[PDB]
């Protein structure tokens, strides 16, 4: 489920650098 973590660790990852 979730999952929602994932998801926050791809958008704060590609965030960050991008």
């Amino acid at each position: 489920s979730g999952t929602l973590s994932t998801f926050f660790r791809l958008f704060n990852r590609s965030f960050t650098q991008a």
